[PDB]
C-alpha cells in the first residue's frame, strides 16, 4: 500500500543463492537470477496491487487483491498459488506449490524496503532503496 | 610431488558452494565450510603422499600412494573410496560413494597451486599461494 509505492533498486543482497537452492532452482537460473539484480515497481489501483519486477533476463508482473488467492507464475518458472495480505505494516505472501510453501515479507525499515524469503529454515534477506 | 610439497594458503575461490550443493552437503556445514578457508599441507615419505587440509573447523588427512584406491572420510564426513593418479604434472582425484563419483584435481599454475573439484558439470575453483 502507500508507503510501498514507488520503483526500487536492489542495494544488498544475503543467503539469496542459498534460498533459491532451497526452492530447486537449477544452478543456470539461479546463476541469471544472481546477476540479473531486478528492480521492483509497486502501484496501487483502486483495490488492485501490483509488483513488477524488472530485469535484463526476466520481467515479472502480479496484480492481486489483499487477501484474494490467484496463481502466479515466478521468474524460475514454478506456478505457484499465491496470497497477499497486510499485517503489522508488512506485505506477507504466501505461495504453494507441490505441497510445498515457502513466506516472502516485504516491510519498509527506515527509507529502505526489505524483502525476505523463508524456505525452510533458510532466510535470504534483500534490501531495496528508492530509484 | 615435489612441485606440491609445502604448505599453501586460500587465496580465492570460485563457485566452491554451489559445488558442496551439487555434493549434497547441507547448508550448515557449507555455511562452516565456506567460512574455513583451511590450509593445504603436501608432503611425500618414500611412496606415500599426504595431504592435510587445517582450519577452525575441522582438520582432514589422507596418506595414499598413487594409483592405490584408499578409504577416505571427506570433511562434510562422506565416506569416499578414492583414488589419485598423477597426469600430465596434476595429481587427479576421484571420489566414489552411493553410485556417484567427483573429480579434484590439483595442479600447478605459475607460483600457485589451483585446486578443480567438478560435481556433474559444476566447477569450483580454488587458487592457493605459498605460507
Amino acid at each position: 500500500c502507500d508507503a510501498f509505492v514507488g520503483t526500487w533498486k536492489l542495494v544488498s543482497s544475503e543467503n539469496f543463492d542459498d534460498y533459491m537452492k532451497e526452492v530447486g532452482v537449477g544452478f543456470a537460473t539461479r546463476k541469471v537470477a544472481g546477476m540479473a539484480k531486478p528492480n521492483m515497481i509497486i502501484s496501487v489501483n483502486g483495490d488492485l496491487v501490483t509488483i513488477r519486477s524488472e530485469s535484463t533476463f526476466k520481467n515479472t508482473e502480479i496484480s492481486f487483491k489483499l487477501g484474494v488467492e490467484f496463481d502466479e507464475i515466478t521468474a524460475d518458472d514454478r506456478k505457484v498459488k499465491s496470497i497477499i495480505t497486510l499485517d503489522g505494516g508488512a506485505l506477507v505472501q504466501v505461495q504453494k506449490w507441490d505441497g510445498k510453501s515457502t513466506t516472502i515479507k516485504r516491510k519498509r525499515d527506515g527509507d529502505k524496503l526489505v524483502v525476505e524469503c523463508v524456505m525452510k529454515g533458510v532466510t535470504s534477506t534483500r534490501v531495496y532503496e528508492r530509484a
